[PDB]
RNA sequence: AAAA
């Protein structure tokens, strides 16, 4: 019917008939007839309140785009070179068409306009047909159509495709045009969004790449996700100190990892890493849960975390990197302390060793010993003074220097801003107490079964 | 060279019968492939390509210009049944071995794994994606795929070949006015993503990255609207760090900003009103930190408030964190009722009459004799709130005596707790008795205060 | 290559 006036349409043109006018006389008035009748949709005619067309100089091609989405309001995205064809354009769908010039490459421009429409009409079913027009024109187009329905899931990318087009002509056969909704590329290919998490991720924001992670297993099926969400859950809580938690996934990631169904996850790639990580949350919550001192293990992974906190909070947290630091010396000195018999906080100090300790304090803050009062639990000067008089050997490598500028530090954490007190840290102060906190970090490392492994994470592997 | 002649001859011919195509391809293809091949024509400047990958339409002397001023070594051709015909014309026009990929003329997720996959296969290295040649479908898939992927294969440049005259009769360029064109990509260029994480991370209070994202926007845009959204997330940043004078210099920066012709439309402005008080709070604790006097009362209640929202902020994960920064605030809230009676709880002058009161008060409260009760120099937590009901305080004095017994092992809390002097994350229970005293005593602050949540980002 |  319509084939056969495509085939004397092509006839024609043969006959030296001039192929753009010759199309609109001839074979345009069957064609838009048949589609002002039943608009040619491929997945079923579906109900729009808004179409957006690009318009390039074949306006027949927009003329079906309209005529098939149905849409109630109707833009069309036309540059300078199409604006001439918009009159026989809105005569041929019987629309009304609000216009918009744009250039012919301007991707952007484009892309802005499809983002001004969208939020005109937000929740409503959107046609963004991307036929006519130049390929940056459609792809300005359709780059705002596929990434905006995760934001307007009722806006839908649509084209004209054909089942046959004729390379002489660079038309589709009469007939045999209809309006193809394409589909999301983020439907089928959810996957690839695994790399916003790989890079939430790569910031250090575990907890949110976690929850993205888990959005990832809920949206594409996939299971292999779910041990990433693990991993970086166990990093979320390991940095939160909720070391209990950081057990708790780092346990349930390796058990997954055990399996003979993960025997594949890129994870695996690192597992001695990771194992050694989830060791190291064992040791401390074991230490944590116990409070003893003699597990070396738990008070490395202990100090070693927050010294890691407070290096990577030293610019921007400072008060925070202080508190790291202060607890992580604590930790450290008290460990030392341990070795050597006693406990801070109930230590029996002999006569001898109170005299002792007074003086060296003394000699240290700047007073007369007898201006000295010993608290009962030794605090961090005073374990520091304490332990140097006992003879702790790293301890005694402190040149009195040092140890005045570590004694003026370490009066800014009997007050502070986050301790019964009022001041903020000097960066310096927090640098000194975290180089020696590091310097009896590494003696402990000498002595765990550990050995060194650090709370910098794993590659995701992909 | 004067193809224009060419060019209108080509015309004169096709205009008395001749078929277009064949043409086309015996007359003007021949010279315009010559002067491709001499001088590549690409638009913002031609670039070195590892890849080249080039959807395939009918047109195959499209790609073939598209191949020649990409310039890349290694060629790919999408191309669908019905135009896998023209790879031998392509390859004789290009002088260039093909990858063919064969592809559905509709197959948007398809060239989208096929993006994903050559851009895995090659991640470090220029990969052009043309979109030239093919279906509208074809070049959008292509495009969709370039424009995300550009992101996380950052050497990706989305392609096209432009043309300045397009004969529509001919449905053709006319012949020379070709040109290959990188394609800005949209996503990048307005940074819609960054945004999204930025609001992310601002929402969720990561203040800091937030900023980062914002920075990194103004290079990505060119737009400077984000320097003052970074400046905004610096302030939060700081004033969550609580070092207020840098969060007040980035508020006042800000403002500045705001106060500016450019910046008046900026979406901030719109909660400008906002941000004017929150960065008089600013002020207000900036001065008051620095003069430690708790008639400031303004600093006062604005430092407490910061403290309260971080020990909010932080009980869900940071739980010691959230009591450190409850204890921190409900001391201050008990300082400033305690100068309100001219007294400082860092040396109290408490007369031996008070010394007993106190040490009954205490004994009372914990329900063992005065004497176990050693009141320190420093009046403590429970010592000050005691020594608050002792002299006449009115928000203090209404609390039960069960309430108190049920506070003071919370407010015995303090040491222990892993970032002081142990290993506890105090109970949750134990931060809320914390947490609620402390928010009922910064309202009555508030009220003595005549200044009487980040701000939206404005999308 | 402005309905491949």
């Amino acid at each position: 019917d319509l084939d056969a006036l495509w085939e004397r349409y092509r006839e024609a043109v043969r006959a030296g008939g001039n192929p753009q006018a010759l199309y609109q006389e001839m074979v345009w008035p069957a064609l838009l007839a048949l589609w002002r009748e039943k608009p040619r949709v491929y997945p079923f005619p579906q109900a729009f309140a808004v179409s957006v067309h690009t318009l390039g100089t074949s306006p027949e091609a927009t003329a079906l785009a309209i005529l098939g989405a149905g849409a109630e309001r109707v833009y069309v995205l036309h540059t300078p070179e199409s604006a001439r064809f918009l009159p026989r354009l809105r005569q041929d769908t019987g629309k009304d068409l609000y216009p918009v010039e744009i250039g012919k490459s301007d991707v952007e421009a484009i892309y802005r306009e499809v983002k001004r429409l969208l939020e005109k009409h937000p929740e409503v079913p959107v046609a963004l047909d991307l036929t006519s027009g130049t390929k940056a024109m459609s792809a300005g187009l359709a780059a705002a159509g596929f990434f905006f329905q995760r934001f307007y899931p009722k806006v839908r990318v649509v084209a004209v495709d054909n089942e046959d087009y004729d390379p002489e002509l660079r038309r589709p056969r009469a007939g045999t045009e209809k309006l193809r909704i394409l589909p999301n590329p983020h439907e089928a290919l959810a996957e690839v969004d695994a790399l916003f998490a790989k890079e939430l991720y790569g910031k250090g924001e575990f907890g949110q790449a976690a929850a993205y992670f888990r959005g990832m297993v809920g949206r594409t099926g996939n299971q292999a996700y779910a041990l990433y969400a693990l991993l970086a859950e166990m990093y979320r809580a390991w940095r939160a100190l909720d070391f209990g938690e950081a057990l708790k996934a780092g346990r349930k990631l390796l058990g997954q990892l055990s399996q003979n169904v993960w025997l594949n996850h890129p994870l695996n790639a690192r597992r001695e890493a990771l194992e050694a990580q989830v060791a190291l949350l064992e040791a401390v919550d074991r230490f944590l849960k116990a409070r003893d001192f003699a597990l070396k293990e738990g008070v490395y992974g202990l100090a070693r975390t927050l010294l890691h906190l407070a290096q990577e909070a030293k610019e921007e947290a400072a008060v925070l990197a202080a508190l790291y630091a202060y607890r992580a010396l604590e930790l450290l000195l008290q460990e030392r302390l341990a070795l050597l018999g006693r406990r801070a906080e109930a230590p029996g100090l002999s006569p001898e060793e109170a005299e002792a300790l007074r003086k060296a304090l003394a000699e240290l803050l700047g007073v007369l010993p007898e201006e000295v009062r010993l608290p009962a639990k030794l605090g961090l000067l005073d374990l520091l003074a304490f332990l140097r008089l006992k003879g702790d050997e790293a301890l005694g490598r402190l040149s009195l220097a040092e140890l005045r500028g570590l004694a003026g530090a370490l009066k800014g954490r009997n007050s502070a801003l986050l301790v019964h007190g009022f001041d903020v840290p000097s960066p310096k102060a927090v640098e000194g107490i975290a180089r020696l906190a590091q310097g009896l970090l590494q003696d402990l490392e000498a002595r765990t079964a550990l050995g060194p492994l650090s709370p910098e994470p794993v590659p995701l592997g992909f």
